[PDB]
């Protein structure tokens, strides 16, 4: 539309004049804008009808019992490829994998080479994702064998919207519901779809009286019920009838409205201001070199300046600067505040269970026993885990703000006179739920202090799973950030250059060719600035 000739005009400019950083810069932009990857989060508990949801919604059988995040995104011709990590927090590897494999464990995957396979992602063509939603499939949580409900945390984060599947047999559990705050504090666009609609008769209540919880409780979620099974016989007997009765059609209006309609918003905006940005970094030169020909008594500061702007957006690519001090000294702060953090939890909850334990027959509860100390140990992950989200953010605003305060963006003329592999994942914490399950005053005794003993190192294990992928993680956020900065030094470094030798080579130019020298200097400034202001309002 506007802003793709905007884009195009641009980078033709930028072409012309050799600057082959901002093409690539408004390459990018563009290629964003095409394929916005819009991602909405499936989450819930075992036995709700998550993937069923998925298949009904898409009319696809891509999704399946699943082991691993699956993302879902559009693609004229299905094709898949895994994510793989990397160590200490390197950018992650795609690798193609033909379909035939998605159907079973690339938790194994050989192409995977014993590395961690953090998910696979998908290509459908669904009419649904071509507007660039992208849907997130989670494993199956809550079950014997599997993670816990707060392990879908791990995908938050880069995601833009959650769909809570909550199946309408009874009441959300208190898990559920620690689950939902949580998950709001990373994500706040979110929606409760209420499934299997179809087969409980009193599902209504339920409906309403959790939605009354939220707003007790201070969940700002919206509840929407829903049948799958009414879906997939829609497709069939061509009824819509049937389809407003599915309440399928409220599923995709919150996604338009609330998901893809807010979201397309933000990526326009954000794309002005590269179109912007890269006119504006060209404007630096042209209106540089004008004042030098227009003004020759002020070239002395004219370049005094440029030459300092110069050096200070070199030295941003320092090991001392500033910026990248305050990453480097906020992220291995972090990192162990952190672990101090979940530690600290940890040992609250450890304390507790060994109270439990003192005060009945382990042998008589252990059931119960481990799975109230399985349910507090990943929650307070999840806790931690928010936290922790919490203060990267802070941190990576700090350093925004430092950078800028360096002026090490600022392109304006004196006045004078991450598209890199996304490392989401599930988190980790124990080998799985109901798992945990290891071997007369002196039986009491012995057997008392030997499950809290066998508590202890649990807990201890498991803060030190948890420990290794904050690591790796908060380097890996440490990376992404440092390599956005220096791209940004070195377009500022450059920009600046070729202002200042514009304005040395205008000042060897004689009075013969000064004037036509300078008149399209003013067309193309005026060029830039019409394409500056043109653009910077379609806000």
């Amino acid at each position: 539309g506007v802003i793709v000739e905007l884009i195009d005009h641009t980078s033709a400019i930028a072409a012309a004049k050799d600057r082959a950083d901002l093409v690539e810069r408004l390459r990018a932009a563009k290629a964003r804008i095409s394929d916005p990857q819009i991602r909405v989060v499936i989450a819930g508990q075992l036995k709700q009808g998550k993937s069923q949801l998925l298949n009904s919604l898409l009319n696809i059988p891509v999704a399946r019992s699943t082991v691993l995040a699956t993302v879902v995104s559009y693609g004229e011709q299905a094709s898949a490829r895994l994510v793989v990590a990397r160590p200490d927090g390197a950018e992650p590897e795609l690798i193609e994998i033909p379909p035939s494999e998605v159907t079973t464990d690339l938790r194994r995957a050989p192409q995977a080479s014993g590395r961690q396979v953090l998910r696979v992602e998908v290509t459908a063509p669904s009419p649904l994702l071509k507007g660039g939603l992208a849907f997130v499939d989670t494993p199956g949580v809550g079950g014997h064998g599997q993670p816990h409900l707060s392990a879908t945390l791990g995908l938050l984060p880069d995601a833009d919207a959650m769909l809570m599947i909550s199946d309408t047999s009874q009441e959300f559990t208190e898990p559920e519901m620690k689950f939902i705050r949580q998950a709001l504090e990373i994500c706040p666009v979110a929606a409760i779809v209420a499934t299997k609609t179809d087969l409980y008769p009193h599902w209504r209540q339920i409906v309403d009286a959790n939605i009354a919880h939220l707003q007790r409780a201070g969940l700002n979620v919206p509840v929407i019920p829903a049948s799958s099974v009414l879906r997939s016989h829609a497709i069939s007997l061509n009824d819509k009838e049937l389809n407003e009765e599915s309440n399928f059609p409220a599923i995709v209006k919150f996604l338009s409205e609330h998901v893809l309609s807010r979201q397309n918003d933000r990526i326009r905006d954000q794309i002005v201001d590269e179109i912007r940005s890269a006119a504006e970094h060209l404007l630096l030169a042209v209106e540089s070199e004008l004042s030098s020909f227009n003004d020759p008594g002020e070239r002395e500061r004219l370049t005094a300046e440029l030459e300092r702007r110069k050096q200070e957006a070199q030295d941003a690519l320092q090991q001392t600067a500033l910026w990248q001090q305050v990453l480097s000294d906020g992220i291995a702060d972090l990192t162990a505040d952190v672990d101090h953090d979940l530690r600290h939890r940890f040992r609250i909850i450890a304390a507790h269970t060994e109270k439990v334990i003192d005060g009945c027959d382990p042998t008589l509860h252990w059931a119960e026993i481990g799975a109230e100390l399985e349910d507090a140990v990943a929650t307070a992950v999840g806790d931690n885990f928010v936290w922790a989200y919490q203060r990267a953010e802070a941190l990576a605003a700090e350093v925004a703000r430092t950078f800028t305060e360096a002026g090490l963006d600022a392109v304006q003329m004196p006045q004078i006179d991450y598209g890199g592999v996304l490392m989401f994942g599930m988190l980790t914490s124990f080998a799985g739920l109901g798992m945990f399950n290891p071997l007369m005053e002196n039986r009491m005794l012995r057997v008392r202090n030997e499950a809290k003993a066998n508590v202890r190192k649990f807990v201890d294990d498991v803060a030190f799973v948890v420990g290794k992928e904050s690591r790796d993680r908060l380097k890996g956020i440490q990376r992404q950030l440092r390599d956005h900065y220096r791209e940004i030094a070195n377009q500022t470094t450059r920009s600046l250059n070729e202002s200042l030798q514009a304005a040395i080579a205008a000042a060897k130019v004689e009075e013969a060719e000064r004037n036509t020298r300078v008149k399209e200097l003013e067309r193309q400034q005026n060029i830039l600035k019409q394409v500056v202001d043109h653009a910077a309002k379609l806000a």
